[PDB]
């Protein structure tokens, strides 16, 4: 129904940052904390992200951010990113894993990046249950993202036929 | 056994590419095809690839190369990939997409980009059926990356526990 057991969340990662180092925006973990906050306020566990790591040393290692965003991807109820061109190579992979993975998504479209991701972002709101929520304000986006998360959770949740 | 009835080939479009335009190395997509020919001369029929837009226009549109990427990587026997730095956004999408897909994968790794990736290449090689070949001459990957193709290949269709 409308009420997401646990949302999936991540990053550009290795993108927003640097090659595999470290230098990824407060401003921008800190948004992830408050939507992943309403997420775990309204009952929505927040898999995938890595807020700690994010938090003190980001930009993980494929030997986690692999083996854990997979394993989120799976583990996640609802798939919700947020693209932040360039496009997300971390997220991406899980937003095409999300597509193999059947896992409902749900991506914070970065007015403008979600632009230029097109691509697979674009892609997969076409092929399979990909919403698309642009945020300029995470304030604004929480509501947004989680309005079209429970109308897409729903719209691929019940029925497709007929009722 | 050792016989790829249909290899995938895809670029870091986009990434490679112009964020969703036209600007694809003619030095790159020639050695895809010098690969890709020993691909569809063994019996290896490359999917995923968009030669001709490849070669005419490629940097298709999501509602292309996303529907396309996603069925080919289904619609291929064995995943093969390049990286190529920055962290290929279409391939990687379609790597992760191998990795839940659970379709073999192998990557030519692009000595020292492919050291760029990491993140879910690496993760990728650890976690799922993920070969990793660096190739400083397609002239040399071929062979290369067809060692490791069935190499890996039958590492992962052959028994695992005890014959």
């Amino acid at each position: 129904k409308a009420g997401v057991r646990s949302v999936f969340l991540a990053g550009p990662f290795m993108g927003l940052v640097n090659p595999e180092t470290n230098s990824m925006p407060s401003a921008e973990q800190l948004p992830f904390l408050t939507l992943i906050e309403h997420f775990e306020k309204q009952g929505l566990e927040v898999f995938n992200a890595h807020r700690r790591e994010a938090w003190g040393a980001q930009v993980l290692t494929p030997e986690e951010c692999t083996p854990l965003d997979q394993l989120e991807i799976r583990k996640a109820d609802v798939f919700v990113a947020i693209p932040g061109i360039p496009p997300s190579p971390g997220t991406h992979v899980e937003i095409g894993w999300a597509s193999a993975f059947d896992k409902p998504i749900v991506l914070l479209l970065e007015e403008g990046r979600e632009e230029e991701y097109g691509f697979l972002v674009r892609g997969l709101g076409t092929v399979a249950a990909v919403e698309f929520v642009h945020y300029k304000d995470i304030a604004l986006a929480k509501p947004q993202i989680d309005a079209a998360i429970r109308k897409v959770v729903d719209r691929v949740n019940n029925p497709a036929a007929t009722p």
